């Protein structure tokens, strides 16, 4: 349940993962979602704070004084909606569903969103298949 | 960095804790905070989604159609501000700074906020000192 942290303070082991699980439950039920991300013909509802916490691109967008208040954000029309959906799921769960058929689109999308460890992981998996 | 999850899917070990760390950085910089919690003479800015993810009381409050849009939430005047501050810090970090001088107020506050594992932990630490 808990342990003594390096700073001699009590820390709860599953707290962060349980908070992320609850944030994903709010997303699934469309509770307190405050933005819609438009990717081509697709729309994805989400929480701006989670998007900012999980992306250099969203962090830059929502810290801009003009943009921070937009309810709709349109992504570059070159972005693959399935690649975005996989990454949005990863943001809210820590699980990255990489497959042979989606890895190029996921990698291109992670580069655009500035999710650097995800890009590096995609590169390693591609390199192993070559 | 990552591992094979029980569902044969790639999982990133530090993802949840790193997201929580970024949410705490947004709180420290007052970025996208959407509510002020008033406890006696004290005010605490926060994100409603994090409060809901970390409290049965806030989950009930912000799922109410009338309340979900309030920018200010006043707590019961009996609530100790330091006890609330300690729990708000715990929500955003997983670290619970329990001390002999604050444990009764932290426990009373965790009961009011419906943070049940925190209450149980407080009870065990009190029991060990008796
Ligand atoms: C460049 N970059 C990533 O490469 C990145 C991010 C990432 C998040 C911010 N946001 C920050 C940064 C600082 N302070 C804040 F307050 C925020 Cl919100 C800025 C750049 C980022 N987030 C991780 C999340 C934490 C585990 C990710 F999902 F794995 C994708 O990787
Ligand atoms: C009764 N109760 C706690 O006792 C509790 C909560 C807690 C959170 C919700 N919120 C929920 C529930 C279901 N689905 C949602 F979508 C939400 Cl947001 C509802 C009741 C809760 N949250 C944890 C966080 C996860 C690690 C806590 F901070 F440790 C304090 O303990
Ligand atoms: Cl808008
Ligand atoms: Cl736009
Ligand atoms: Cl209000
Ligand atoms: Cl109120």
């Amino acid at each position: 349940l808990y342990f003594q942290g390096a700073d001699s303070c009590i820390q709860f082991t599953r707290h962060a993962s349980d908070v992320l699980l609850n944030l994903n439950r709010l997303r699934s039920r469309d509770i307190l979602t405050d933005v819609v991300i438009v990717v081509s013909r697709e729309q994805f509802r989400a929480h701006k704070t989670v998007l900012m916490a999980c992306s250099g691109l969203f962090y830059s967008i929502f810290t801009d004084q003009l943009k921070c208040n937009l309810s709709v954000i349109n992504l570059d029309p070159e972005i693959n909606p399935e690649g975005f959906c996989i990454l949005l799921d990863f943001m809210y769960t820590s699980r990255l569903n990489l497959r042979e058929g989606n890895i190029m689109a996921v990698m291109a999308t992670a580069m655009y969103l500035q999710m650097e460890h995800v890009v590096d992981t995609c590169r390693k998996f591609i390199k192993a298949s070559e």
